[PDB]
């Protein structure tokens, strides 16, 4: 089993959202977050901060809820950097299709289990 390149001095995570049907700032939901362009700290406590707020949080609409547009999709950018393995990982799917990892990793951004 190799599961998701964890957290580490050398992650990168980037998803967006776009789609519905007219192009509008209000309809970016950017997030870009890269821990190797960060410190040691600044990292352990973005990702314990993000998570100890899912908790204290409202809670999620289904993996896909309603709104504006007629099509919706999410991108998701793992950028990961290792000895073994260094490159990253694009994937871009509808929000029809968008999987509980899609909206978990635009939400929380870790791994799905």
């Amino acid at each position: 089993m190799k599961p998701l390149p964890v957290l580490n001095q050398d992650t990168v995570i980037e998803l967006a959202r776009e789609g519905g049907f007219a192009f509008i700032p209000k309809l970016a939901g950017q997030r870009r977050i890269a821990l190797a362009d960060i410190t040691p700290e600044q990292r352990q406590r973005l990702n314990q901060l993000l998570n100890q707020t899912l908790p204290y949080a409202q809670e999620e609409g289904q993996p896909d809820s309603p709104g504006s547009g007629d099509q919706r999709y999410f991108r998701v950018q793992i950028s990961y950097y290792s000895q073994t393995l260094r490159s990253e990982i694009v994937l871009l799917i509808p929000e029809t299709s968008a999987p509980q990892a899609l909206v978990d990793l635009w939400k929380t951004g870790q791994v799905d289990e």
